[PDB]
């Protein structure tokens, strides 16, 4: 019944500008770039002219004693690769002045709030991250960040709208905030450091856990399928592919037509850099290709719900995912086919997005015959300790988002240079 963002930055009718009645002022500077797919995602790199200021309506900055307030918005961090890294926090969102406010601040493996009062008396919450593991949840992925702040008590961070850190801050006094908000890499070393970064939003309240569970839904934008690192899936690019249920196997195939088999093995490999990072391979298997299919919109965005084809690259040609649906058993295994010899066999693939507890940017390929009949989700089963890929309507029938549903989980991961493995070939 009551908005209580103060500020919302969104990319709207050709031009980043504060959605919120106030209407603040926003000045980019000439090296700031934007994603040309998804125009809300903003990359700001280690250099001077690469930086946004808001200049805050005056009634809107924070002075006070007593006032609760929080802030959201979604970044996308790549994975730090030196030891220039370590120990070097930097400031990336800017409002303090004079010694008291607010800030944003990153470091290896590290989110950070910072709240200063004026008798310059601090509190920190901090989210860290693990760069030894296997698979992140959070190194170069999009993360949503909220901030809560109740001056009677605490101060908290949640991530993916999952509180992680609270300490208390009844003890700071009047907290003078900067009557700007400068986005910028402010003391960073590395100078390679860049970070993504969209929907920055001021709340004028302590947003509860339900409010942030809302916001988050609202600003994943449900309907639009989303690669590894959470950017829009799309049509004609080729992707590595992750099993969630069997994490340190890839995709690989032998043999081409209707007698060859896709399957999973293992493990992946890893890649590293000694005191830094130590991760499984991404860049493992033979690449997937999303086609199109049924859907009418021009674009190359993947909706969820599209029906497409899927194309697996092998030798630099093009082959097609499909099964004969009459082989005995419920669980039909996939071959690599060529185009034009297909025929009438099940290739038709529904995209489904997948939303729980767990890891972000599930997606579900639910395979039909070309009577539109569903022939299952796509995922895998032991044949002769063989891990092939199937379409199996055991899936289908399972319980909705509980572990048994792993198994035809999938994630597409392009090339990107937050990541920063080197491909085999
Ligand atoms: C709750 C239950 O009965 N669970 C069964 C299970 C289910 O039937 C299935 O997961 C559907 O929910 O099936 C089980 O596996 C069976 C094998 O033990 C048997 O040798 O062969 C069966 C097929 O002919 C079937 O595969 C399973 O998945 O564990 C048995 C389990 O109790």
């Amino acid at each position: 019944h009551m908005d209580t963002s103060i500020l919302n930055l969104r990319y709207e009718s050709n031009h980043l500008i504060d959605l919120s009645r106030y209407a603040s002022k926003i000045n980019i500077g000439s090296k700031v770039n934007f994603d040309p797919i998804d125009k809300n995602q903003i990359q700001l790199f280690n250099l001077e002219s690469s930086k946004i200021e808001v200049i805050l309506k005056n009634a809107i900055v924070y002075n006070s004693m007593y006032e609760n307030f929080s802030t959201s918005f979604w970044i996308r961090i790549p994975k730090y690769f030196n030891s220039i890294s370590l120990n070097n926090e930097y400031t990336i969102i800017n409002c303090m002045e004079n010694n008291s406010g607010w800030k944003v601040s990153l470091n290896y493996g590290e989110i950070i709030w910072t709240l200063q009062d004026t008798q310059e008396i601090k509190q920190r919450v901090v989210f860290k991250y693990s760069q030894m593991i296997n698979i992140s949840d959070y190194i170069n992925r999009w993360i949503f960040v909220t901030i809560t702040n109740n001056r009677l008590n605490n101060s908290k961070i949640y991530i993916n709208g999952r509180l992680i850190d609270q300490k208390p801050i009844s003890n700071l006094g009047n907290i003078h905030a900067s009557n700007n908000i400068m986005f910028k890499l402010d003391g960073c070393r590395d100078t390679h450091r860049y970070i993504w970064i969209k929907y920055f939003n001021l709340f004028d309240k302590e947003l509860n856990e339900k409010e942030i569970k809302d916001l988050y839904d609202n600003q994943s934008n449900s309907g639009i399928l989303k690669d590894f690192w959470g950017d829009y899936l799309q049509y004609d690019k080729p992707y590595y592919m992750l099993n969630l249920y069997d994490p340190n196997k890839y995709v690989d195939v032998n043999n081409v037509g209707i007698r060859g088999y896709m399957y999973l093995k293992g493990p992946r490999g890893s890649v590293m850099t000694t005191n830094i990072y130590l991760n499984s391979s991404l860049y493992r298997g033979t690449k997937f290709i999303i086609k199109k299919y049924a859907s009418g919109n021009k674009d190359n965005i993947v909706r969820n719900n599209d029906r497409v084809y899927i194309n697996v690259v092998v030798k630099n040609k093009e082959y097609r995912l499909a099964t004969n649906a009459s082989q005995a058993g419920v669980e039909k295994i996939l071959s690599a086919l060529e185009i034009p010899d297909v025929g009438n066999l099940s290739q038709v693939v529904v995209m489904k997005s997948k939303n729980d507890q767990g890891i972000t940017n599930k997606c579900k390929m639910n395979l039909q015959d070309n009577n539109g009949n569903d022939i299952g989700f796509i995922g895998f089963h032991q044949f002769n300790n063989i891990a092939k890929l199937v379409a199996s309507n055991w899936y289908n029938r399972q319980i909705e988002r509980s572990s048994r549903t792993l198994g035809c989980s999938w994630e597409f991961i392009p090339v990107d240079d937050g990541w920063g493995e080197r491909p085999l070939q």
